């Protein structure tokens, strides 16, 4: 039988790509959900071999020990929500080595971006590094992934920073902080991290104990982007690079922390999205080499921009792509 995977906040972009192609193989899954309503709650839910748990994780061991029960994997990607993301983080590790029984624990982690510059800890990753630092200190069998941006940020809609924005003429304008030319990690979350991660399990602790491996399958600069989108659409589409994050919609204060530091860290000081030296200087060599070696089968750009923004565009309601 194939090995039990420990998942949390499986409604997650991360947690439910794994969970879709861990289950579909036979891994049973023990998966914790914030709440069962919902269209990707009530599809895990309908998944034989998914075990759904609900409620917090805040401050809720007892539903931490059960997850973990039985399991051999784990797959731990945490959130700011709560408002103890370190706390949560240090607890699911120590449940973990509990269990007795995790071969591979994988966590999601981020740069702390104030260890390797004049630059502020950015608010939703600094947190994740100091969770990765305790994991380390378990002992327990891990590896630590840091996710690219997101290839589904991208929205027509008055969203922050990703708004890819359609003009009155029928062309798309993209305003943010980053240089126009740096290029950027990015990541096809709903199609690539599950078949990454599989991987990782597969090649074990024996490959990548104590490695980090950054999760990203393409590096873009804002204009290759663009110009990605551009081809996929056959509209013009235009980077525009400005010092603010302009917020045209009511968003979480925590979100709002997180913009303010985006435009210092890469608005005023240019600096790398994955500073470690392992990622920037030594590069990786290309910082995308890994990811590529676990998955082949990864989504670029302009194939997303062509067959999936159109589609997820239309489902927000909007008929430009008629
Ligand atoms: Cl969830
Ligand atoms: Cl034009
Ligand atoms: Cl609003």
């Amino acid at each position: 039988q194939k090995k039990t995977i420990a998942v949390v906040n499986a409604t997650g972009r991360q947690a439910a790509s794994l969970i879709r192609v861990a289950a579909a193989v036979g891994h049973h899954v023990r998966a914790q959900v914030h709440s069962l309503k919902g269209l990707i709650a009530e599809e895990l839910q309908a998944i034989p071999n998914v075990t759904l748990f609900q409620g917090p994780l805040l401050n809720n061991v007892p539903l931490m020990d059960t997850l973990f029960e039985g399991a051999h994997l784990a797959f731990i990607n945490t959130t700011s929500q709560a408002g103890d993301e370190i706390a949560i983080g240090k607890d699911l590790a120590d449940a973990a080595k509990r269990a007795g029984t995790i071969q591979h624990y994988i966590y999601s982690s981020m740069p702390d971006h104030s260890l390797y510059g004049p630059w502020p800890a950015v608010p939703m990753w600094a947190p994740k590094f100091t969770v990765e630092n305790y994991v380390r200190q378990l002992g327990l069998p891990s590896t630590f992934v840091y996710a690219g941006i997101y290839n589904n940020n991208f929205t027509s809609l008055p969203y922050p920073l990703f708004q890819m924005e359609l003009m009155p003429d029928g062309t798309f304008e993209w305003h943010a902080p980053f240089d126009p030319d740096i290029p950027l990690p990015w990541l096809d979350a709903e199609h690539d991290v599950g078949p990454a991660l599989l991987q990782i399990f597969k090649d074990g602790p024996q490959k990548w104990n104590g490695h980090r491996i950054a999760l990203t399958f393409e590096t873009l600069s804002p204009v290759q982007v663009c110009a990605a989108f551009s081809r996929a659409l056959n509209r013009r589409v235009t980077y525009v690079q400005v010092p603010k994050v302009e917020i045209k919609v009511n968003i979480p204060v925590g979100y709002r922390e997180q913009l303010e530091a985006i435009e210092v860290v890469f608005g005023e000081h240019k600096a790398p999205y994955f500073p470690l030296p392992e990622f920037s200087r030594p590069a990786a060599q290309r910082v995308t080499d890994e990811a590529r070696k676990l998955w082949s089968g990864w989504r670029d750009m302009e194939e997303y921009a062509r067959e999936v923004f159109p589609i997820e565009e239309e489902a927000n309601g909007l008929d430009w792509m008629l």
